[PDB]
């Protein structure tokens, strides 16, 4: 099929709610399962038709899959969408929202930039326990609450098939490495230009477009509404920049 010049999620799918809805992961090194529970939120809602129209729960992932790292202290994506096809993930909202069987249990913070919320700073909190109980006044079980997906993969390493597979499927979760420059970003379409590493970061890539000749990535952040562009950023398409073409996962839910 023809790749079109421009491509956003949120305008194909807007009955999906989940698609436009930036999260924060706090103080927590959880970015490997906000990328996941956001884009299986959206697939879910997309493959389904809208059917399904549920976030997904961060911290059930976060504290439950064994195989998918260190919890607070950083994980790995694609033990992360395999535990969404086996074991499932439940429903759950912000911690100020307190929505569905598992709500978060942190709050919002600034992640190295200006706004209205406390600054995250520098300590991380604990990793979760896995606790399987939805709160009191979410009146299904735990288990019973859970959606599946049916496949997970990874991406190949190549920018049309990384397009194709976002344009039919809908948004997919991506690794890249962060430099320390990208904690500075305000706005506009990233690149790494000064600053040392501070490893990866993960992130959920929902379209793609370009601006006076320049290609970017669309992508949502999970550092809240005040960080970037609204919750999202901009960066460099095509060259592999920082290492945003490979390591892309993500799955479907048939
Ligand atoms: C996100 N909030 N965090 C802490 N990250 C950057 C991660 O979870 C990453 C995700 C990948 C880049 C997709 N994984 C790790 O940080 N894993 C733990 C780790 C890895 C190497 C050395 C120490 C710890």
């Amino acid at each position: 099929v023809e790749i079109p010049s421009s491509f956003d999620s949120r305008k194909k799918w807007p009955r999906c709610k989940s698609i436009a809805t930036i999260r924060d992961q706090s103080r927590c090194g959880s970015c490997w399962a906000f990328g996941a529970v956001e884009a299986m939120s959206d697939r879910s809602c997309i493959q389904s038709g809208g059917k399904q129209n549920v976030e997904l729960s961060a911290v059930d992932l976060l504290s439950c899959c064994e195989s998918c790292g260190l919890g607070c202290e950083g994980g790995i994506l694609g033990p992360a969408w395999d535990y969404w096809v086996k074991e499932g993930i439940v429903t759950g909202s912000s911690k100020e929202n307190h929505a569905g069987c598992e709500p978060y249990p942190f709050p919002k913070c600034e992640h190295h930039t200006k706004g209205k919320y406390p600054p995250c700073g520098s300590k991380i909190y604990k990793t979760p326990r896995c606790k399987q109980t939805c709160q009191k006044k979410y009146k299904t079980p735990y288990t019973q609450d859970k959606h599946r997906g049916k496949s997970s993969y990874n991406v190949k390493n190549d920018e049309k098939a990384i397009q194709k597979e976002i344009m039919k499927y809908g948004p997919v979760e991506a690794g890249f490495t962060v430099y320390e420059d990208f904690l500075n970003y305000k706005s506009g379409i990233y690149k790494h230009i000064t600053g040392e590493t501070l490893g990866g970061h993960a992130i959920r890539i929902i379209g793609w477009g370009v601006e006076n000749k320049a290609p970017y990535w669309l992508i949502a952040n999970s550092w809240n509404e005040d960080w970037g562009e609204n919750g999202y950023f901009r960066i460099v398409r095509g060259r592999d920049e920082c290492s945003i073409e490979s390591e892309v996962t993500a799955g479907r839910i048939n």
